[PDB]
């Protein structure tokens, strides 16, 4: 089905964004890391150690329930309650002095978006990002687009009060046309939502834009620098020739298409390989 495609290229395109900033031995901080779906990824290039951190107990009981039910890894795994956007991440592991920080990967997946609630937000998980990593470290994730957001914005006629697009599996509804009525920009960078629906992923839930550029200043203020921002669909075509051989055999015949080649074709398309960018930046200076 289309949704089983999109969940298996995201994962893919996660493995392969792993895989790309992660080494032996690193030390990894997952912020809202959900139900920690991603451990196999991080044990497959080596780490040490895994810190996840959602604001969801019951996320993190599921979590620590699956983490459970593995197997001997070779790497030690911390899940922890706690809010790792509008609070001092401080808070959240100060009963678990287990975690090895500063840490070399600081990772979030469909998550971050959340964090530009506010500008507070934004920077107070920018704050927590940087602390927490070594000089030279990365942060590293994947996000909705705002450039695809504005493609589709640009499309909407100002009439629409609440401006919407979607497909059979997908629906995106903004909760305002202030973009369209500020000469389609964005009034604020913050606080700027829209429901997401996702076929059996996501249930109308609201979220927010994460302007590209605006992520992009403020990591720099907080001595962040791009390293990554790659949609999907040309970061798998990029990656997608070192990766077909390294692929599992069940991933890489998820993977395969109509013609031979590897991707997502039909409905999943957009969904999958438009809405999303990967995002990546290198921590080069300290923060005061
Ligand atoms: C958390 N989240 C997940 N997605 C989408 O939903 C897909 C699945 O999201 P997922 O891999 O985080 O959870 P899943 O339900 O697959 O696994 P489980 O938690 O272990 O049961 C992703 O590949 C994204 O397409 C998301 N899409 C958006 N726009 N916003 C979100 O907050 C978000
Ligand atoms: N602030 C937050 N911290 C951790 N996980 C989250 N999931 C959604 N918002 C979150």
């Amino acid at each position: 089905s289309p949704i089983i495609k999109l969940r298996n290229f995201n994962n893919a395109i996660k493995y392969i964004l792993i895989d790309k900033f992660t080494r032996a031995g690193d030390v990894v901080l997952e912020l809202a890391c959900g139900k920690g779906g991603d451990l196999r990824k991080y044990g497959a290039a080596g780490i040490s150690q895994f810190i996840g951190i959602d604001i969801s107990n019951a996320s993190i009981t599921e979590a620590l329930k699956r983490y459970h039910s593995m197997k001997n890894l070779e790497y030690q795994v911390i899940l922890i309650t706690g809010d790792c956007f509008g609070e001092s991440l401080g808070v959240a592991v100060e009963s678990f002095p287990e975690c090895r920080f500063p840490c070399d990967i600081v990772s979030c997946q469909f998550a971050l978006h959340y964090a530009f609630e506010t500008e507070e937000k934004a920077r107070r998980m920018l704050l927590n990002v940087v602390k927490s990593l070594k000089i030279g470290g990365y942060f590293f994730g994947t996000i909705p687009d705002s450039e695809f957001i504005r493609y589709k914005m640009n499309k909407i006629p100002e009439s629409v009060e609440k401006p919407s697009w979607g497909n059979s599996i997908y629906k995106v509804t903004f909760s305002n046309n202030e973009y369209q009525k500020n000469g389609n920009e964005f009034p604020s960078p913050f606080g700027q939502m829209y429901t997401f629906w996702l076929e059996d992923a996501i249930d109308n839930v609201p979220e927010y834009v994460i302007p590209f550029e605006s992520f992009r200043s403020l990591a720099d203020e907080y001595g962040m620098e791009l390293e990554l921002q790659k949609g999907f669909n040309e970061f798998f075509v990029e990656e997608i020739p070192n990766w077909v051989n390294r692929f599992s055999p069940k991933m890489r015949e998820g993977l395969k298409r109509s013609d031979g080649r590897y991707g997502v074709e039909g409905v999943e398309k957009e969904p999958a390989a438009y809405f999303y960018t990967t995002f990546a930046f290198r921590k080069v200076r300290d923060y005061q």
